[PDB]
């Protein structure tokens, strides 16, 4: 499999333990702003998701997790990173910053085959896994696998207009902290409500996921948008999708719909739920999305509100790794 | 204006607050598990809105707050208050439970004229203030303030219906925590999502509002439904309303339609601001509606989602004092 | 083993999972407010700890916990919970309410054989495993686990005492919010800082639990007292115990004597760390105190600060396994 | 006044808002992270301390508060910044990097005339309102107000001092987030627990307060040391202080010594409460250490533990601006 990993972060690290989860092989991470002793730490705890049940040491210059040996480096530049010595030729990038083409070919100066931006890209390649990895063709070399809302949302919009047809929706994502938000109310130049204490608030934030599952379903191009509200809550977020649909139906059959799929083609992507569930029922939840049947509303045959929920670092980390493995797979066909 | 308080709780002293602030006259409360010394300290310390700025200590067995004394009881049934010997007559019923006029009539034995309810009611005529206090008249003994939710969005949908009409929406509250919910994961048996970690998770839940809207606008009935995720924030909640209109505009139609009613007809109940807001700005905040031009989003000429803040405890507190002066010209004039 | 359980609140339903981690047998739970399709939910679902995974379910009016079947019971009096008929011999008593013996005795109006509070009693044995398991005789009917902080406390004092002797400590505990606490403000008659809400405060609070450990250790009667901050985390809460020391020493006597009595007699008790935690990193510890080596601090040879961790809802659950075990293996000696 | 702030954070906007209540006179503000229209907002809208009731406006690149017209400059190094252009002499430096007298003499290349580092510094004489302001002479160029933890406990280590003797005692603060904390677990290579994520953990943290308050009384120098648990509350924190004391005393003694300072000698710096308070009661408080009278306790005649809250930026700021008279004064006599 031989993965590398740029960017140790939230993503980074969750990408290793899923890995390790699917057996799944990372040979390199790379971070300036971690060194080795400090990645010991930060990959054995965890707030969220608990401490790593296994060993995790440093032993000679390499990170050493569960016997697997991995090559560590600290490069502030892209280009300057040795993934050909390490054997890494799937680099998994989890910066936030290296997400254009231009910037994520940067790469390819230290001998890396594909870069997987795990970010929405400007113009790389955004799949999404259960709804259009047969896009994928082998001469892709930098692709994206979207944002963590879009991986809710487009399965959930794939079923509805498959068997509905989306007219038009407006979505919002109740959405947990993250790290480019402040602790209290200090400078976010691009963004001044995302600088506000973020324990202390709701506050309203833009999101181009609604919009991006238009280039991921492409017939859905143009009728999609919607923002977020981040709340005080460390992960796991919500979408909450109001969608005017094409055909008359119940909410009955909007959640035979699901279920359907959730058994089938979306197996193991969207899953199904008819209990009373509340955000941490879903910590560690492998899914990119979670149809809420109980939570959702109809107004009437043709208007109707769909609640799915997410753990917007976990699944996305597994993904992650099934992104790879199919490219893999069809480039080893 | 003789006011009289049952259930000295968050709505209970926060009316009290309200009221003082208003020149209006409360001149009994109630409350059988708040002894009087008990009260002195709950009005004085409020973790949300602050410490009163005036002299409250209890003085002859009444409650004196800035030189007014008020006449204390702490009767667990409504028919055993002797409203009469207080010279209470416009009652605000705070306890959440006698809520029907069945319930709120037991008031009358003791003395009480008029009785607000400061929550729904399955039968007593609902208000909100700025848009239906014309129907109101003197014969009317049991009314409703309706909730703090129907009090945001009704002003916001009287405005859009009047200038674009609503074909059909779906509202979601994202809402602060409330005193029914629990600190830890504890029995809620009639609601059982509502029974977990309230400062852990982000809990779906039900709301009347968009229907109790249909009562208070007549020609909305039925065209408006929606729900509620409680949150972890003390105070302050947010309407999200996403609505199919009959005319086509443009979102800056909605802003200029919103402005101008803030301005005239609902000066004092719709606010309008176009700054990067986000909840805690508008904690102490007197209106019961305000429009975020900023946060909102339109599909199309017909299809929009609009934003507007509201301070669920003080505001409707507020409009409790309003509602009750404006009935007490009706009742004298 | 067959245990019953009274309660089935936080610690109630942790019993259980403790059990059932570590083999004991529970066949029977009582509690009026929870109906046995509730209990399910309850069992299944853990905001702090994570689901239960395992199969649970109802099953002809019994809850049948991974093919275990487990009588329920509704009982509002504890006398007419018919433990004979259930087959359980050995009562943990998880109410909150019927702590001192007297009222803990009202469970041998239906045939059980032992109760073990889960709270500290007026006048029940207070047992703390590691540190006074030999004082307790076949005899003793009704017992104690004490609270969790003395199960916290008791294990660190031991060792300071038995090795440099402790001439006075106070304590303070920084806690995790519980469920008699509010999630806003409001009413806790007996209690005013403990109603005060939850989430947005550090509040003073009382322990008895400094001075428990005097019943515990007899040698420490009287020479150690302390209070408790309640800050808002869900779970995991920390001692912090300053301690006036009888001999000369050092900051590194002391960690190696912790060390020594974490491999040996405290051995599962006391935990001992010299990493960089914080407290989400002992969610879901089974100890009752682990030591936090590089916290502490040494103002001079005879006065120290000495830092220890627990998760109070589950070290304490385990450890109420294991009085029983020890109860039993004694009495079945 | 004449004063210039550096640095326009939590503490240069607070010391802007202290100025504008006491009457005193900022005349330029230098940040280059904040552009002065991003600087008319973040002055404008506070999450913890409410929205600032007055008009703030950008005008002819100067920002307007309450009509006064302020320079404000956007440089990266302070011997870059034109004080002498505005007319700044009295410097606030609360940036946070340039602390030691080498650094803080930057801004003397612009003109500035004295600079006053809000926060300890390594080398610049430290001072505590109402406890050594008799120690600073005019020939003092750069002097620290020191940090807000030791602004609350060396008003109450100089009352105990006086009339108890400390022999020796040991701090806890337990502390409300900082700017410095992180939203979900990241990097922080000096302070690795400091890194880990700030609303869900108890965070144990190292304070030099206690170290600090002997340079500001000289006699308890060396008999202090304490450490911080930062707990998820956006601001007031609280000082518990185990004290062993030369004298025997009861805890009416600590009371009366304390009551009688807070009345004379240290009014408007020591409060003194006997209500059942928790944080929130202190938010906006002007005070730097409000004696907490019904949470200490004394365990014998000698050794006690004593509390005492400081809203931590908004106390702390207040004292900047005393710190400034106090020395104008000085060197205008
Ligand atoms: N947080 C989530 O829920 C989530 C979900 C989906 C996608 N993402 C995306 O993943 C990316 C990373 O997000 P995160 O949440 O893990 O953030 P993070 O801040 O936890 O991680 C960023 C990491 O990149 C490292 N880094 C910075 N510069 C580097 C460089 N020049 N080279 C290599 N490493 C460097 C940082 O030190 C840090 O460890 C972002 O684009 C984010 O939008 C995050
Ligand atoms: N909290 C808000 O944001 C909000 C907003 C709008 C309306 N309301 C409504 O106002 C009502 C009260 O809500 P709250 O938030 O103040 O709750 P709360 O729990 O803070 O207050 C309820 C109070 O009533 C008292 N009480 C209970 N039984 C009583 C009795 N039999 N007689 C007299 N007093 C009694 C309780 O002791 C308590 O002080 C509810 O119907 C609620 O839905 C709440
Ligand atoms: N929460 C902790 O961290 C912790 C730790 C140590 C000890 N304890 C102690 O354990 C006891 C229970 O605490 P908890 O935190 O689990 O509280 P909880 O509120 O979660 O549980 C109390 C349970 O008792 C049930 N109950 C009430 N009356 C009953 C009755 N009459 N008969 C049977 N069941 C009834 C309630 O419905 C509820 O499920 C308390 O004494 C508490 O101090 C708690
Ligand atoms: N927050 C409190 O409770 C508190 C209390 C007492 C003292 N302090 C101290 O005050 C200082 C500032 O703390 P804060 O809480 O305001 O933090 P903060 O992060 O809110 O503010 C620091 C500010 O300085 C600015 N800045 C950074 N580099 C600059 C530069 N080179 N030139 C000019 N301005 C620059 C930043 O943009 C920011 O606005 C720190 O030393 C802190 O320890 C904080």
């Amino acid at each position: 499999s031989k993965i590398g990993i740029n960017g140790f972060g939230r993503i980074g690290r969750l990408v290793l333990r899923a890995a390790l989860e699917m057996g799944a092989q990372v040979v390199a991470v790379n971070d300036p702003f971690i060194a080795l002793e400090y990645m010991v730490y930060m990959f054995k705890y965890d707030s969220t998701h608990g401490m790593f049940k296994g060993e995790v040491k440093a032993e000679d210059g390499a990170l050493v997790v569960d016997g697997k040996k991995i090559t560590v480096f600290n490069e502030m530049k892209p280009e300057n990173i040795p993934w050909s010595k390490a054997g890494a030729e799937y680099i998994v990038e989890s910066t936030g910053v290296f997400t254009t083409i231009e910037k994520a070919s940067a790469h390819f100066k230290g001998g890396a085959k594909k870069v997987i931006i795990s970010a929405p890209s400007a113009d790389a390649p955004m799949f999404v896994c259960g709804v259009n990895l047969e896009k994928y063709s082998k001469d892709m070399k930098v692709v994206s696998n979207a944002s963590c809302t879009t991986n809710c949302l487009a399965p959930v919009a794939k079923v509805l207009h498959e068997n509905f047809e989306i007219v038009e929706g407006l979505m919002t994502t109740v959405h947990a902290v993250t790290a480019t938000q402040k602790t209290v109310d200090g400078p976010s130049a691009k963004d001044w409500r995302g600088g506000r204490g973020a324990a202390q608030n709701i506050i309203p934030s833009s999101t181009g996921a609604a919009k991006a599952v238009g280039k991921v379903i492409p017939e859905l191009d143009g009728k999609l948008t919607g923002m977020a509200f981040r709340v005080p809550t460390p992960n796991v977020s919500v979408v909450d999708l109001t969608v005017r649909l094409g055909k008359e139906c119940s909410y009955d059959d909007i959640k035979a719909a699901m279920k359907a799929a959730s058994e089938g083609p979306l197996q193991g992507v969207l899953g199904y739920t008819e209990d009373d569930v509340v955000s941490c029922d879903f910590t560690g939840d492998n899914r990119s999305s979670i149809f809420d049947a109980k939570a959702g509303i109809q107004l009437s045959k043709t208007f109707v509100k769909v609640v799915s929920w997410y753990d917007n670092e976990f699944g996305y980390s597994q993904r992650v790794i099934d992104l790879i493995k199919h490219m893999q797979k069809v480039d080893s066909a």
